[PDB]
């Protein structure tokens, strides 16, 4: 039909590519903590509830670090849309792993496979969507702002349909379901891909020469030798348990930035120097951001009277309030703060989240159930951080791809402090920690 929203018509194919990517991965992300749960409760996965909330945290962690090399391996080795293409397969794959009648055994092959397929395809749908636009066009902000609607809305009717899918039919069928929704990605990216996109991209566009290909090779082997160095001395001074894994993938997501920091500090350096509390600031907001699939999952499960819905359904708070707020921010921006200072005022407000969810157990106790509205506040105060510091965030700077991955690392350590009885301090205390490193950012806002 012509343009697509004003857009080159190859935007629809992108834009639903994308859309049923993220049906697959936020479907599974809002019943796969209870599927553990699940599976813990039977007695087929042994591991804690603590354990399998660490694991959501660094299941997203290794998402966003395998993001950061997809981009690299589709100019350099593969093709752009072959990267996206072959993406989708995996995802898919690991989604019909679920589906199948197993149980934990099942579980890691699902994670790894949508680990590596999404580090494949979500970096470079992203650099399909820039190449609709040849160049210097004013149309490319509209553009991506229409494919990240798609990703948000994705994400929003994920959580209601295989949730209710949970509810309906098994846990196996609500993973089956995900797993056709990126069928249906993968259907209309390659015919819709083959009608409109460039055969450019099919292919490399900064192919390895010759001489790059032996130091690649060296550089991914020493890096694995390494790694499986590291995991046999693990195991053979006993560390060898699930949570001592995770505690290993922390590190290595933790170093990763570091390493890289502590290599730019080695020409008015300061600029990095200026850097480090606007990454510090950027890992501790998408912590608390990306704790409401752990955490304020855990809470609307055991905490929420939500009999009448099913409980995933509150994960389709977080799109939803993105779909809400973003027209606003978006006149409300061309009518204004600096970058910094915009990244204390999202802290302060993801910080205000977890302030407001430690009221309810302070006055009504903990061993009760509380309104749903409870968690419906808090996602709306996470979101409305999610507003200044994402859109300017990218400016400001990927290494701030890596930022999300940092956080769910961190992550990945402090929700396994979450139960019950800790509750009240868990979320006060932390909440209270952001609020304050807000107010030292503010403080800091001058320097920058
Ligand atoms: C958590 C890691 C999962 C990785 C799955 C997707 C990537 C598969 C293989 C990675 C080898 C490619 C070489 C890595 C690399 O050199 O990246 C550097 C590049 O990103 C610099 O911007
Ligand atoms: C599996 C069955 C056939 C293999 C299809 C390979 C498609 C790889 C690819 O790059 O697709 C990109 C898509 O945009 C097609 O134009
Ligand atoms: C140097 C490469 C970094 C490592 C990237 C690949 C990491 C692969 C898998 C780790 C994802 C989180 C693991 C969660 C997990 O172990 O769950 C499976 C466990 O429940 C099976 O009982
Ligand atoms: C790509 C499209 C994926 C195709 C997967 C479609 C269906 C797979 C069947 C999964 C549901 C069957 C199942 O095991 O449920 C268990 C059931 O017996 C519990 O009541
Ligand atoms: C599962 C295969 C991926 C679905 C798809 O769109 O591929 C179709 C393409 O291979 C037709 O030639
Ligand atoms: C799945 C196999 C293990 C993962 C492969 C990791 C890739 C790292 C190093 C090898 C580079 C492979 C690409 C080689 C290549 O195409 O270079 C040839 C060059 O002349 C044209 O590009
Ligand atoms: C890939 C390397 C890190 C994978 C960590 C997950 C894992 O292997 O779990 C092992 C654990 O289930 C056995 O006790
Ligand atoms: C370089 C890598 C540095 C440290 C890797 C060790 C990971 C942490 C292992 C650990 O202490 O887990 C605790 C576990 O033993 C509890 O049973
Ligand atoms: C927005 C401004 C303030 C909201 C603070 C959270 C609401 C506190 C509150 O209403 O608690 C009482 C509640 O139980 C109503 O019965
Ligand atoms: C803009 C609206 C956001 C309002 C949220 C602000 C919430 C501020 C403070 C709530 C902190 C509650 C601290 C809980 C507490 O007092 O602990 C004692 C409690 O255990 C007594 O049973
Ligand atoms: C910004 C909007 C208003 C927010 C006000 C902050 C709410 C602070 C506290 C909520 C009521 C918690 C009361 C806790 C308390 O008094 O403990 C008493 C009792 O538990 C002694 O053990
Ligand atoms: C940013 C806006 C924050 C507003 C969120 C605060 C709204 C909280 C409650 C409003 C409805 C009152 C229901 C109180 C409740 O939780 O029920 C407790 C009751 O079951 C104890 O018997
Ligand atoms: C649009 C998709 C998001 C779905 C979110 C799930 C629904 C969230 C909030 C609706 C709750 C309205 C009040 C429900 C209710 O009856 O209150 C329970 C009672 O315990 C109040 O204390
Ligand atoms: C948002 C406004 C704060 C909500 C609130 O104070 O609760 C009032 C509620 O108890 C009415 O019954
Ligand atoms: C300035 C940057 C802030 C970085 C994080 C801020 C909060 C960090 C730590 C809070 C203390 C909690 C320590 C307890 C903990 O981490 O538990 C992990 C342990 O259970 C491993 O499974
Ligand atoms: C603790 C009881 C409530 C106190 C809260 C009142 C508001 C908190 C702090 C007020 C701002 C402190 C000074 C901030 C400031 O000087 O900013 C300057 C900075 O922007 C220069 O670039």
């Amino acid at each position: 039909g012509k343009t697509f929203f004003g857009q080159p018509l190859g935007l629809s194919t992108l834009f639903m590519t994308e859309m049923w990517e993220r049906f697959s991965y936020y479907g599974m992300r809002a019943i796969l903590l209870y599927y553990m749960w699940f599976l813990i409760s039977t007695g087929d996965l042994h591991i804690t509830r603590a354990t399998a909330a660490s694991i959501m945290a660094i299941y997203a962690s290794m998402v966003y670090l395998s993001g950061t090399i997809g981009g690299f391996v589709a100019d350099r080795i593969i093709g752009a849309r072959p990267a996206v293409f072959w993406g989708g397969v995996l995802i898919m794959l690991g989604h019909i792993v679920l589906a199948l009648p197993f149980g934990a055994s099942a579980l890691f092959g699902s994670i790894i496979l949508i680990i590596i397929g999404t580090g494949f395809l979500k970096p470079n749908v992203s650099t399909l969507v820039g190449t609709l636009y040849d160049e210097h066009d004013r149309r490319r902000d509209a553009g991506f702002s229409i494919f990240v609607f798609g990703i948000n809305l994705g994400a929003f009717i994920a959580p209601l349909i295989v949730g209710a899918a949970q509810e309906a039919a098994g846990y196996h069928v609500a993973f089956s379901l995900a797993a056709i929704g990126m069928f249906i990605g993968l259907l209309v990216y390659y015919f819709g891909g083959k009608k409109t996109l460039d055969p450019h991209y099919l292919r490399p566009t900064d192919p390895l020469a010759p001489e790059e290909v032996k130091p690649l090779l060296v550089k991914v082997s020493l890096a694995v030798a390494g790694f499986i160095a590291i995991i046999v001395v693990m195991n053979l001074v006993g560390w060898n348990s699930l949570p001592a894994y995770i505690n290993l993938l922390t590190i290595v997501a933790i170093a990763i930035p570091v390493f890289y920091f502590a290599w730019m500090i080695s020409t008015e350096h300061l600029r990095v120097v200026s850097y480090i509390p606007l990454f510090i600031a950027a890992v501790l907001f998408w912590a608390i951001e990306e704790q409401g699939s752990v955490v304020l999952a855990t809470f609307a499960a055991e905490r929420v009277d939500s009999s009448w819905f099913p409980v995933s359904w509150f994960q389709s708070l977080n799109p939803l309030f993105i779909m809400l707020y973003t027209p606003f921010f978006a006149w409300l921006w061309t009518a204004q703060p600096s970058s910094p200072t915009k990244f204390a005022v999202g802290l302060m407000f993801a910080g205000l989240s977890f302030l407001l969810m430690a009221i309810p157990g302070a006055l009504y106790g903990t061993s009760g159930k509380v309104s749903p509205l409870w968690l419906v506040g808090s996602w709306a105060l996470v979101i409305l951080g999610e507003m200044l510091i994402s859109p300017v965030g990218l400016s400001v700077t990927s290494m701030w791809f890596l930022s999300s991955s940092v956080g769910s690392a961190l992550n990945a350590q402090l929700v396994t402090l979450y139960n019950a009885k800790s509750e009240v301090a868990y979320f006060s205390y932390f909440g209270l920690g952001s609020v304050v490193l807000g107010i030292v950012l503010v403080f800091l806002s001058k320097r920058i």
